[PDB]
């Protein structure tokens, strides 16, 4: 069997298999509603990209690999709608990647930035760029304006009508390398997120939330950061002088991370005085080591000592190092009834010593990271080889050139993306994955 045929085969494999996958994607979600937030608009978006690459863009791809005679705007089309229909995944892939960098680094302010009509609103901008990048030849960018076929025709093959130039400069760092770039920091940024090192700032940031910006707390007082309220005078103009004031330059109602951090460290050397100078507290503040006093802390700031102290039956055990005996009696109290996320973190903490119930809670993040890991891998491995390869035409005509069944399967590469990136990042989520298993069982 010669080769073509071959890569017709395959190239056709892969449509089904993009299309069955893709199809499941959004089966999935119309029929769960756990699965109806915006984070999966962004997802069916690519499943769609992806059902229209397998239905329109191979079949012209493979068309345009053939050589027959064809109007040389006629053959010019084919080859920028598989460029149109392939764009659209690129970028729709970089929208989940962004999507999810905010929701893990920035969660408090997520559910603001990204709403459904913002995403529509991203989606739609994706599109657009996708046909003005892709029907940019159209415009003029062409090999068409100059024997074997006669005139105004041309043998269909993709590099006839589409310039290289326009592949490299254009398409390849701007369209290409970019998203992947953008994607990698993307994972690297989650990355360092999921494995950080953790303390009492990352505690209380767990807990209570970590806000960079100036916001009405619950009872409507200015604040900033870790719950460090600015003033309780109406004028926000009055919260962002404070501001200034305990952080020395001037903020505009903006801090980083870092400022953030001087400004609870001197919270917490705050609520520490308060706890030396209470005389029920200061026993057992002293007999705790590092980590249970941050737990002891992690209570302060939530109650105040007044509430703190009343917890005379558990802090007895406490100073008494009877860990197990003093976890089970804070288990009772209407602290736990009311929060009791927050205290079964806080009473971990005092029955072991580690950070582990805050370190628990970053396995989400973990295994975020892991699943970007995978995309921005074979979102490499799929592209890379074939534009790498255009590249080495470009740059070096002379060069000694890859065989055709390795130039062949960069592309079938290329067209690989559509199959496993999207579906591959929801096989990675339990409810899913339980959907598809629902659905395939019952309808199939
Ligand atoms: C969002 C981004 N989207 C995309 O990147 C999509 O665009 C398509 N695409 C992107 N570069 C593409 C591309 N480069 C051209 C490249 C090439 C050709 C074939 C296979 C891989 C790469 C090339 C290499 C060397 C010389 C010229 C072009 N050739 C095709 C596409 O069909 N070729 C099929 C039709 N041609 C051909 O048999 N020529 C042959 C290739 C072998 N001979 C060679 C070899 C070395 C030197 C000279 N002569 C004779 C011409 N398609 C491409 C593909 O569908 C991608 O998924
Ligand atoms: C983005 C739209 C950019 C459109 C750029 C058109 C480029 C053009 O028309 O000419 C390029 C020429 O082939 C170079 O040698």
């Amino acid at each position: 069997i010669m080769g073509s045929s071959v890569y017709i085969t395959v190239e056709l494999a892969i449509a089904v298999l993009a299309i069955l996958g893709n199809v499941l994607v959004c089966w999935a979600v119309w029929l769960n509603s756990n699965l109806q937030n915006v984070t999966n608009y962004f997802v069916v978006s690519l499943a769609a990209a992806n059902i229209a690459v397998g239905v329109l863009a191979i079949p012209f791809a493979i068309t345009i690999s053939t050589g027959f005679c064809a109007a040389c705007h006629g053959c010019l089309f084919i080859a920028c709608f598989v460029l149109v229909l392939t764009q659209s995944s690129i970028f729709s892939l970089l929208a989940i990647a962004i999507d999810r960098y905010i929701a893990i680094r920035i969660p408090l302010r997520y559910n603001g930035l990204v709403t459904g009509t913002r995403a529509k609103g991203i989606i739609a901008i994706c599109w657009v760029l996708s046909f003005a990048i892709g029907l940019t030849p159209m415009l003029g960018w062409n090999n068409c304006g100059q024997q074997g076929c006669g005139e105004g025709q041309v043998a269909c093959l993709f590099e006839d009508v589409v310039p290289m130039n326009y592949m490299v400069y254009f398409n390849f760092f701007a369209c290409v390398l970019v998203p992947l770039l953008l994607m990698l920091g993307v994972y690297l940024r989650i990355f360092l997120a999921a494995r950080r090192q953790l303390n009492i700032f990352e505690m209380l940031r767990i807990d209570e939330g970590l806000r960079l910006k100036i916001y009405k707390d619950t009872e409507g007082y200015y604040t900033i950061g870790i719950g460090h309220l600015l003033t309780k005078s109406p004028s926000l103009n009055a919260a962002k002088s404070e501001l200034d004031k305990a952080i020395g330059r001037n903020t505009n109602g903006v801090i980083t991370k870092d400022e953030a951090e001087k400004l609870f460290n001197q919270d917490v050397d705050a609520a520490v005085r308060g706890i030396l100078r209470n005389a029920k507290l200061k026993p057992v503040y002293d007999s705790l080591d590092a980590v249970r006093r941050a737990a002891l802390i992690n209570m302060v700031f939530q109650m105040g000592e007044t509430g703190v102290a009343g917890f005379t039956n558990s802090l007895r055990m406490l100073q008494q190092k009877r860990w197990d005996e003093a976890a089970v009696n804070l288990a009772k109290s209407r602290w736990y009834n009311q929060t009791p996320n927050r205290a079964k973190r806080v009473i971990t903490t005092f029955r072991t010593g580690t950070w582990d119930a805050y370190r628990s809670t970053l396995q989400k993040e973990v295994h975020a990271a892991k699943s970007l890991a995978i995309i921005v891998g074979l979102f490499a491995l799929c592209w890379l080889p074939l534009h790498i390869i255009n590249c080495f035409t470009f740059f070096c005509p002379d060069c000694s050139h890859a065989p055709l069944w390795l130039m062949y399967l960069a592309i079938v590469l290329s067209h690989t993306n559509s199959v496993v990136n999207p579906f591959i990042y929801a096989y990675r989520i339990r409810e899913f994955r339980q959907t598809f298993r629902k659905i395939i069982r019952s309808h199939v």
